[PDB]
């Protein structure tokens, strides 16, 4: 069985920085370090950091006075940031810069009292943080997930309206939502295409190329990783069996029985060690040397804050 690897796959710049912020805080200050939400949506990265003394909580009221608190890469609402500020924690912010960029646009629209629409998935933490940049009661902040939600939405002033997106969406699905927004609200303003990040766009482009060669696609990533779920979904819509897996133990041999070409990719929050162990399992099940596909170059790095070097 041929094993193919998508390119690019695995860690993005945001994730690499976020994990280093927690590791470097643990190195500089010792355990414990509190982290609001899973730093990135990857069980191995989270369990790893847990075993090292990071404590993952969901609410600032779970964090003791005097503690060091790190906001996760997904970002936080103003109400969360203000809560932490009023508690006098020591706070470091691991929010990906490309999520902060969207936050600054929502804040700008709130200040202007002009309505904004976010395209994203309800209950995802990045959505909760981005919607939570909008504070002005005179305006409005609305979430839509599909064209159906656009066809139900009414706003106060459609002549002064903007949109933004979550970073880790399907590029194709998000384009359909934007088409519906522009048809319903022709004066809406937004970025040229969407706020989907480079890493999400590139991994989807790479899984499309992978799925055109492979019969079955394995995506290394956790169940609550949006970007990882988009990669498995993209391959399934091409007609390929595709499975989201945390690690090699999740591989069912029936999935690759008499398969001549299996493709492996990984979401932006999945470490390469997991991919290596998945490739070693697939070789136990009859696979050959893993062949990486040619792919679009990534060259972005985001450094940790100076105070955490
Ligand atoms: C931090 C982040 C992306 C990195 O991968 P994650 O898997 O942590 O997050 P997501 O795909 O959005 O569920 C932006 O939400
Ligand atoms: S928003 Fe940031 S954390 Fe990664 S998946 Fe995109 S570069």
């Amino acid at each position: 069985m041929q094993i193919l690897l998508a390119n690019p796959r695995g860690f993005c710049a945001g994730v690499d920085r976020a994990i280093s912020i927690v590791e470097n805080a643990l190195a500089i200050y010792g355990a414990p370090i509190y982290v609001r939400h899973e730093v990135v949506h990857n069980r191995y990265v989270v369990d790893s950091l847990r075993e090292r003394g990071a404590i993952f909580i969901e609410q600032i009221s779970e964090v003791p006075d005097g503690a060091i608190l790190i906001f996760s890469a997904h970002g936080v609402s103003q109400a969360v940031r203000n809560e932490a500020k009023s508690r006098d924690l020591t706070v470091f912010d691991a929010t990906c810069p490309l999520v902060t960029k969207v936050h600054m646009e929502v804040a700008r629209a709130s200040r202007r009292g002009e309505e904004s629409i976010l395209i994203g998935h309800a209950g995802h933490p990045q959505v909760e943080g981005t919607m939570g940049q909008y504070s002005n009661p005179e305006g409005g902040m609305y979430l839509v997930e599909s064209p159906d939600d656009v066809w139900k939405l009414t706003v106060k002033n459609e002549e002064k309206l903007s949109f933004m997106t979550q970073t880790t969406l399907s590029v194709d699905d998000t384009s359909d939502v934007i088409d519906a927004l522009r048809k319903r609200f022709p004066k809406i303003v937004g970025p040229r295409k969407d706020d989907i990040c480079y890493a999400t766009t590139n991994r989807q482009e790479a899984v499309r190329a992978l799925a055109e060669q492979a019969e079955v696609v394995l995506v290394v990533g956790s169940k609550n990783s949006s970007n990882s779920n988009r990669l498995a979904e993209l391959a399934q819509r091409m007609g390929k069996r595709a499975f989201l897996i945390d690690d090699a133990k999740d591989i069912q041999e029936e999935w690759v029985k008499e398969v001549k070409c299996v493709g492996v990719t990984a979401g932006a929050s999945a470490p390469d060690i997991l991919v290596q162990n998945v490739v070693a399992r697939l070789q136990q099940l009859g696979g050959g040397e893993a062949i990486p596909l040619e792919g679009r170059e990534e060259n972005i790095v985001f450094e940790v804050p100076k105070e955490l070097r």
